[PDB]
C-alpha cells in the first residue's frame, strides 16, 4: 500500500517513448496479477486520459486526483473494504491500484456508472479485474461502447482513425479541470 495523493506541481514530466509505453503495458498486467495473488479480490486499476509523450503533468495529476477520491467515496457508498491500495507514476502517467473485497460484476458496473455520471468521468480509464485476471468490459453487459472524448463516435474508432489532433485532447481536459476546479 501507499498514500494515493499525487502532489501536482512535483510532476516529473517525464517523456515516455514509443517502446516504453509498449514496455509498461506487460509490466502493468504483470504487477495486475502480482496483487490479484495478494488479495484475492476484484482489482481496480486506474488510469487517466493522457495524451501525447509526457504523460505525468501537472494536470493529469489533478485528474487522477479527482479519481481517488471519486473511488474511495464509491467504495464506501457500496460498502464494499478496500483491501489494499497505492498509487504510483508509471509510462501511462499516474497509476492507481485498489483491491476491492467487492462481487467483480458489481464493481465494474459502478465503475462505468461513475465515469459516466461524475464531471471529469469521462478523463477516467478504471479498469476492473476478475481474480482470475479477466478484464471485464461494457461489451459483457451489451451496453454501448465507450464514447470519444471530442465526439459522439466509440473512442476505439476515433484513436484507431486519428481523428483528433492532440492539442485538442489536451485543451478539452484543461477546460473540464477547469469546469470542475473553478
Ligand atoms: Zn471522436
Amino acid at each position: 500500500g501507499s498514500h494515493m495523493h499525487l502532489l501536482p506541481e512535483l510532476a516529473s514530466h517525464h517523456a515516455v517513448s514509443i517502446p516504453e509505453l509498449l514496455v509498461s503495458r506487460d509490466e502493468r498486467q504483470a504487477r495486475q496479477h502480482v496483487w490479484l495473488k495478494r488479495h484475492p479480490v476484484p482489482l481496480v486499476s486506474f488510469t487517466v486520459v493522457a495524451p501525447g509523450p509526457i504523460k505525468d503533468s501537472e494536470v493529469t495529476r489533478r485528474i487522477f486526483n479527482h479519481g481517488v477520491t471519486a473511488l474511495r467515496a464509491l467504495a464506501a457508498k457500496q460498502g464494499w473494504q478496500i483491501q489494499e491500495q497505492a498509487a504510483l507514476v508509471s509510462a501511462s502517467g499516474p497509476e492507481g491500484m485498489l483491491s476491492i473485497a467487492a462481487p467483480a460484476r458489481d464493481l465494474k458496473l459502478a465503475t462505468i456508472e461513475l465515469e459516466h455520471s461524475h464531471p471529469l468521468g469521462r478523463l477516467w480509464d478504471i479498469d476492473v479485474l476478475t481474480p482470475e485476471g479477466e478484464i471485464l468490459s461494457r461489451r459483457d453487459y451489451s451496453l454501448p461502447p465507450r464514447r470519444c472524448l471530442l465526439c459522439e463516435q466509440s473512442a476505439a474508432v476515433c484513436a484507431r482513425g486519428k481523428t483528433h489532433q492532440l492539442t485538442d485532447l489536451l485543451n478539452r481536459m484543461e477546460a473540464l479541470l477547469n469546469d470542475v476546479d473553478a
